[PDB]
């Protein structure tokens, strides 16, 4: 049993609500929050320009450190930093953006980062402003996380019509 509320079951592991994942985070406070972050880890907009927000900017200074001393992430890789006063970690993950021309078969790839934890809170990798197709997205999520995972989808337009397309 976990904290997590209000959530519809898509498969066993995988569940979806319409919700901020800032104001999830705030009410759950999960072991790990999922950041759609890019290869600098500048979190100027879309998922990671609002959690850095929630912040008061901890996580960009953070993470301003962190490439400093490891230079940047690979497009379809990780790191885990603090979740600050949102999470215990937060994962921050680099799908592919479309509207810089990456490849989207490296969002599997990207996924797979959430195997390494047991329970997760994650936006849509490389949905919103990384150009994906969420629908997509999401079906790579289904077909490649083992572990569980709470997904919070922002739109509430796009949530209904990702339940709604489900197989």
């Amino acid at each position: 049993v976990n904290s997590f509320s209000g959530y519809l079951k898509l498969t066993d592991n995988v569940y979806i609500k319409n919700a901020d994942i800032v104001e999830e985070a705030k009410k759950v406070k999960p072991t790990v929050v999922v950041n759609a972050a890019n290869v600098y880890l500048k979190h100027g907009g879309g998922v990671a320009g609002a959690l850095n927000k929630a912040t008061n900017n901890a996580m960009q200074v953070e993470s301003d450190d962190y490439i400093a001393t490891n230079g940047p992430l690979k497009v379809g890789g990780s790191c885990v930093l603090s979740g600050h006063n949102l999470a215990k970690h937060c994962l921050h993950v680099v799908g592919p953006n479309v509207n810089k021309g990456e490849d989207i078969q490296l969002l599997k790839s990207a996924y797979e980062n959430f195997n390494q934890h047991e329970v997760l809170l994650a936006p849509l990798l490389s949905a919103g402003i990384f150009g994906a197709d969420p629908i997509h997205s999401l079906r790579v999520c289904v077909d490649t996380v083992r572990t569980n995972v709470y997904l919070a989808v922002f739109d509430k337009n796009l949530y209904d019509k990702l339940v709604s397309s489900f197989l």
